[PDB]
Parts: C-alpha cells; sequence; structure tokens
C-alpha cells in the first residue's frame, strides 16, 4: 500500500481528500491531523511514500512548506488552481513530482500518486507555462 502524508489536512476539505483516497485499495492516509513541528516530525519518522500539499493556503501560500519537505524522501505532489511565475521552475528544482489543478477529479489524483510510485513526473502542462 501507498503511504500518504497530506499536509495541514486537519482541515476539512484536505481531510475529505485524504478520506476519499482511503477508498483506494492500494492508499493508505498516514498521520491525519498532525501540524506544525509534530508533522515535519511525522514525515521523518514514519517516512510516507507520498506528500500532498495544497500551496494555495492562506498564511501558507507559496512553496516554502513544499521546499521545506524536499530532503525527506516524500514524494511531493502539488495542488493549485492556476499558474504563478516562477512556480514551475521552483517546483522542479524541489525535487516535486507531481505538479496538478485542482479543477482535475480525484481519478486524475490516485493516477498520479501511482505513477508518481512508478518513478514519473505528473506536471499538468497549463502549469508547467509562465502564467494563467
Amino acid at each position: 500500500m501507498i503511504s500518504i502524508f497530506i499536509a495541514e489536512d486537519q482541515q476539512m476539505l484536505l481531510g475529505a481528500l485524504g478520506s476519499l483516497l482511503n477508498l483506494e485499495d492500494d492508499m493508505e492516509v498516514v498521520g491525519k491531523g498532525t501540524t506544525g513541528q509534530d508533522a515535519v516530525d511525522f514525515v521523518k519518522k514514519r517516512q510516507p511514500d507520498v506528500c500532498i500539499m495544497d500551496i494555495e493556503m492562506p498564511g501558507k501560500t507559496g512553496l516554502e512548506a513544499a521546499e521545506e519537505l524536499k530532503d525527506t524522501g516524500c514524494k511531493i505532489i502539488i495542488l493549485t488552481t492556476f499558474a504563478r511565475p516562477g512556480y514551475f521552475q521552483r517546483a522542479i528544482k524541489a525535487g516535486v513530482k507531481g505538479y496538478l489543478l485542482k479543477d482535475s477529479p480525484s481519478e486524475e489524483l490516485a493516477n498520479a500518486i501511482r505513477s508518481v510510485m512508478n518513478g514519473k513526473r505528473i506536471y499538468a502542462p497549463e502549469l508547467m507555462e509562465d502564467l494563467y
């Protein structure tokens, strides 16, 4: 089973996304509700396979939280609404494996998780662009 950590999943939307991923036979969401240093510690000690981050969270907007997990061994998947300048370059440099549109179905996220676990990088072409 693929172990999945979702940053800030004590929040209802990210918690709901994790509940949906838990319905997959080959996936398990781990460390639910862990935040702050407690989260960074979970990722380092429990070593989840995949880390999902919403980069548009207010008071945590940007690539910094994802860049903070770049050396944890966790395969990062970022969720965003549209392209922002310099984001694609920062994601590639931080070793991000997935860079997806929030508008895509949750089936695309599950498939991206599997692809990322098979050594692939899944970037929405709409986001590899300089702007929206």
